[PDB]
């Protein structure tokens, strides 16, 4: 499917749970806590760059926050928890500027979904886009779906028709409307929830 539209004002739910990292996307799931791919969290710990809360071309900025630490999922699944320092260098409070996305507790093949993130962010001044499609396959912690996705979408939340979080994108395929995600099973949900700051 190729139905991709810019979210010009991402201060509204659920767009204000989406965050931009230099080369990808993450989603806020609880107090000071973001989910994204492993390499996005990791390569960010080399330059120690900030994460921007819901950057969009027209929306009031949500702040740019420093990373406190990362917790990688132990398994091979491409999932990492990123904790941020609650107060930005500009005195903005992360929790006042984002929302926490709720879990879907799974999905089904043929479900209609949205992938929201920053495709080609370094070429667009980090415009947020939502891309719609359908879940084509679910197995274990793997899912495939056909929403158009590009470089910049790794870590993007995949949402259901009620704006709840099913998983996150981790990869495309070939030369992309056949894209792969981490599908959140109870085990991955429990991993995430156990690692939200109290």
């Amino acid at each position: 499917e190729k139905n991709v539209k810019e979210i010009t004002d991402a201060t509204k739910e659920p767009y204000n749970s989406v965050v931009a990292f230099v080369g990808g996307t993450g989603v806020v799931v609880g107090k000071n806590t973001i989910v994204t791919n492993k390499h996005i969290a990791k390569s960010n710990d080399i330059f120690k760059n900030r994460v921007s809360a819901h950057h969009s071309s027209k929306g009031k900025g949500g702040g740019n926050y420093d990373v406190k630490d990362i917790v990688e999922y132990p398994g091979k699944e491409d999932l990492a928890i990123v904790h941020v320092h609650e107060t930005s260098t500009e005195g903005l409070n992360f929790n006042k500027n984002v929302s926490y996305t709720k879990f879907a507790d799974g999905a089904k093949v043929k479900d209609r979904i949205s992938v929201i993130g920053y495709p080609k962010g370094a070429q667009t001044k980090y415009k947020m886009f939502e891309s719609t499609g359908t879940i084509n396959h679910i197995s274990g912690t793997f899912m495939e779906f056909d929403a158009y996705a590009q470089p910049g979408n790794s870590g993007s939340p995949v949402l259901n028709s009620k704006h709840e979080l099913i998983g996150i994108l981790y990869a495309g395929s070939g030369k992309s409307e056949k894209n792969f995600g981490v599908y959140f099973t109870p085990q991955l949900k429990e991993f995430i929830q156990n690692n939200i700051e109290k």
